[PDB]
């Protein structure tokens, strides 16, 4: 069993590289970012332009939902965060604090809660209420290039290009786990798993890893893309086969059986490094973003 | 200070009347259950669907979580209460010993015990591990309309159609307290704090007791109750309030302390037969009888 992704449409606007784009927790949205200063939401069946979001004062690295799928939040070189209003466009709260370009970001699941990870080499957690940064954490000795929430809120992944992955208890800031090696590449992305268990992290190695990060055991590699520069984000594919899918500096969008590691599709199309992908919550369709020579976002599905 | 709950989320997929909805204690998930004979599985922040879980053969009462949230158990009319895995959604245990349809249910603090009430006028405590029934409580002289351990998991309190609410040493299985006009008793729970029980009474009343005392300390009256056995809760995340169902087909939330209504929530088409608080959140899920059939989510700034 493979699937059988197909282009379905390619989605233009972006007037510099795009930078991430990620599926509303409903499934109707696609919000995308980009180092032209902007956010764009789309439809995600159809690929349908909505809106333009606009504020930010420099690109924009990332972008991530709330749980209600009601508001976004962004992260900024303008060493900034904004929360926004989908439904309006407007900016509800302007997160300060950051010392330099924001380049992660995500809501916990009840959405009370911002992270962020920066080129100042912290991680900060806000209260998305009234937007005032509740703590810093000290985390990394270098960019911080992820931040994720599990699936309760109760912890923290970041990791950066100083070659750890760390897990936190969001409650109160402590480091519960550090995951380092004899040799320690540049982690460029990572996320806590489906169920909790693992974390998936991407390394500048060309390497994505499957790790239990409680017992320090990993489970899985996926590798055969082309990864040595930048920070692409993967994902877990959850609505048909278990896959792991990953963008590419070779142009492709790789997919790989969560079991065997085996490459079961490369998506091929675009024609600049593809920074970012995302699958959708309830269907078998991903969006795929891409760098300058690009600029578009292609949706894809699948049977499977 | 009143809250704002403000509607959410609407979670249709059960085919005939919802009967229970229970967040799990890591707030993650809500379960509910209904007389179309299916668990069903929803995330709490999104509420999407996550997945059905099936194998009882009649209608389901009730279904409560045990305290790490992998464990479910159900109560249903074919006399029988299942321990479901819910990560693979497979049925652990059958526990069988009922003579009539199984109304309710709850694990203990420790979630190595499971309390059931039944039809059949009598409370059983179930092994978790084996399955295996350890205590038959002849508890009332009609059926149970619900079970509750407190804090701790010392005691347990029962509530009949016969117009009692009891309290019972666990370890013994002994009747401590007999709180005894007798309107039958559609539910009771202990309190957080585990000084109280709340108890609905089919006269359209809630009232808090200190059962040691045998007071009544608090009544919470304006709703609509004088038929379906309908859950109610302490919402301890932001105020201080009681949660209750209704016949009118809304969701009535009161001060603790003042007995006011402070909000009335609108929306469902039918008898509202089951709410649910979430642990941390200031959540509200709703369910409802089989002209609605949905569950409803609902969030609140305090
Ligand atoms: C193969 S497996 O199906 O047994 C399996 N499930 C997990 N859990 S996971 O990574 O969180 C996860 C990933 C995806 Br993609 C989808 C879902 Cl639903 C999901 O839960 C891991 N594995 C195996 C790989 C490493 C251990 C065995
Ligand atoms: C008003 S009060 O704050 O003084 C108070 N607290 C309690 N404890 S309780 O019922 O277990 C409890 C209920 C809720 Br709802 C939430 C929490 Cl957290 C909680 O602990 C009772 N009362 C008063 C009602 C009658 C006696 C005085």
């Amino acid at each position: 069993v493979k699937p059988n992704y197909a282009l379905k449409f390619t989605l233009a606007g972006h007037t510099k590289a795009v930078s991430s784009v990620k599926f509303s927790p409903n499934g109707e949205w696609l919000a995308s970012s980009s180092a032209d200063k902007l956010i764009k939401i789309w439809g995600a069946y159809d690929g349908k332009f909505e809106k333009t979001i606009s504020g930010h004062k420099l690109g924009i690295s990332d972008v991530a939902w709330s749980s209600d799928s009601n508001l976004l939040v962004s992260a900024s070189d303008d060493k900034t965060l904004k929360i926004w209003d989908v439904s309006s466009g407007k900016c509800l709260k302007t997160l300060k604090g950051h010392s330099n370009y924001v380049f992660c970001c995500n809501f916990n699941p009840q959405s009370n809660l911002i992270v962020s990870g920066s080129f100042d080499e912290s991680v900060r957690i806000w209260d998305v209420k009234t937007g005032k940064c509740l703590k810093t954490l000290p985390a990394h000795s270098d960019p911080v290039s992820a931040v994720h929430f599990n699936r309760d809120g109760s912890l923290i992944v970041s990791s950066s290009y100083d070659g750890l992955c760390r897990i936190w208890d969001t409650a109160s800031g402590q480091c519960l786990k550090t995951l380092i090696d004899d040799d320690n590449p540049p982690v460029s992305f990572v996320k806590f798993s489906p169920n909790g268990k693992y974390i998936l992290a991407a390394t500048l190695d060309n390497t994505l890893k499957l790790w239990d990060y409680s017992k320090g055991k990993c489970l899985k590699t996926y590798t055969g893309h082309k990864n040595e520069k930048y920070c692409i984000f993967a994902n877990f594919s959850v609505t048909g086969g278990k896959w792991i899918v990953s963008g590419s500096e070779d142009n492709l969008v790789y997919i790989w059986n969560l079991q065997t590691k085996e490459i079961v599709q490369k998506l091929q199309g675009h024609t600049d490094v593809v920074i970012s992908t995302a699958c959708h919550p309830t269907e078998n369709i991903i969006a795929s973003a891409a760098l300058e020579n690009d600029k578009t976002i292609k949706l894809w599905k699948s049977d499977c």
